[PDB]
DNA sequence: CCGACCGCGCATCAGC
DNA sequence: GCTGATGCGC
DNA sequence: GTCGG
């Protein structure tokens, strides 16, 4: 974090850039350049040396120029003094209230956490639920209590089927020592590309986790993908464990390296990866590794046993989960 | 100087 | 009632 | 907002 005052400005124009400008791009644009000198190894001294990265431009050299000389952005300031800027970035932190649904809200008054506990019969299910956890998922996840967690998922799982294997994921697989969630990442043989299509194959492990009362809610809840609630039980008479997010994606076997890979990230790892397999001739999704023809037709996709398997097609060097974080 | 930058699985609901 | 349109989190 | 075309 030699550059963090600089990747910190950074992060909260994207925020606004994505849930006030409503302008994904921006956002993007903004959180790419960030990760770019959040992985410099110098201490930016000028917005021009900043400038010769990839991802930063006249604009964010410009502001670089600034918030060096300075010492905070003008543009910045404006944002966290207007009201309904300030507002709309508010809601957006309650799970289930995007941009969109934030700018309404505040357009018909209702702007701040007790606003939306008075208009609570006008937010669906899902927001409800992200209300009622407000704190509790701002709150970081000691990797400790992940273990715990991945203890619970990992065991419950065999309960069912031993055939499952229950891989957790995310900033977590890449070795972290908190996160935001847990990814898990599901598969089992009776589940591949043919299938025929196995009914309720994610049901009976969210239902499982139901059943010990480790899944305390939904949040939603198809054939291949859960976002719920999850909580650790407590001792005795000590104190509940924060409620935590938890995210279950069930991958056709034959796709588990390469669905295991996109899980673990990091985004911008997978950003940065979904676009360098393009230089190299071919096509990575969460799914598979497809080549590129000649017009660039989506080739049938290629065998893969390894993460290190995708790196290889892609000639990228083998990074560890725990060096993904970009 | 202009246009691409992943788009997908799920829930909800305007319009009929 | 059904469903295309859209919003949401990742 | 950026950078490649
Ligand atoms: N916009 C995006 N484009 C492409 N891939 C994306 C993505 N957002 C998330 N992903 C993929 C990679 C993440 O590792 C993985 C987990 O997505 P996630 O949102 O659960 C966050 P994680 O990386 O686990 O850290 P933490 O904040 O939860 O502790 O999902
Ligand atoms: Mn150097
Ligand atoms: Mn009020
Ligand atoms: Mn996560
Ligand atoms: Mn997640
Ligand atoms: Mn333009
Ligand atoms: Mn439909
Ligand atoms: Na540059
Ligand atoms: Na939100």
């Amino acid at each position: 974090t030699l550059n963090g005052g600089i990747t910190d400005m950074l992060t909260e124009l994207a925020n606004f850039e994505k849930n006030v400008s409503q302008a994904i791009h921006k956002y993007n644009a903004y959180r790419k350049a960030a990760s770019v000198i959040a992985k410099y190894p110098h201490k930016i001294k000028s917005g021009a040396e900043a400038k010769k990265l990839p991802g930063v431009g006249t604009k964010i050299a410009e502001k670089i120029d600034e918030f060096l000389a300075t010492g905070k952005l003008r543009k910045l300031e404006k944002i966290r003094q207007d009201d309904t800027s300030s507002s709309i970035n508010f809601l957006t932190r309650v799970s289930g209230i995007g941009p969109s649904a934030a700018r309404k809200f505040v357009d018909e008054g209702i702007k701040t956490l007790e606003d939306l506990r008075k208009n609570e019969d006008k937010l669906n299910h899902h927001q409800r639920i992200g209300l009622k956890y407000f704190g509790d998922f701002e709150k970081r996840i000691p990797r400790e209590e992940m273990l715990q967690m991945q203890d619970i998922v990992l065991n419950e799982v065999k309960k069912v089927d031993s055939e499952y294997i229950a891989t957790v994921c995310g900033s977590f697989r890449r070795g972290a020592e908190s996160s935001g969630d847990m990814d898990v990442l599901l598969t089992h043989p009776s589940f591949t590309s043919e299938s025929t299509k196995q009914p309720k194959l994610l049901h009976q492990v969210v239902e499982q986790l139901q059943k010990v009362h480790f899944i305390t809610d939904t949040l939603s809840k198809g054939e291949t993908k859960f976002m719920g609630v999850c909580q650790l039980p407590s001792k005795n008479d000590e104190k509940e464990y924060p409620h935590r997010r938890i995210d279950i994606r069930l991958i056709p076997k034959d796709q588990y390296y390469c669905g295991v890979l996109y899980f673990t990230g990091s985004d911008i790892f997978n950003k940065n990866m979904r676009a360098h397999a393009l230089e190299k001739g071919f096509t990575i999704n969460e799914y598979t590794i497809r080549p590129l023809g000649v017009t660039g037709v989506a080739g049938e996709p290629l065998p893969v046993d390894s993460e290190k398997d995708i790196f290889d097609y892609i000639q990228w060097k083998y990074r560890e989960p725990k060096d993904r974080s970009e």
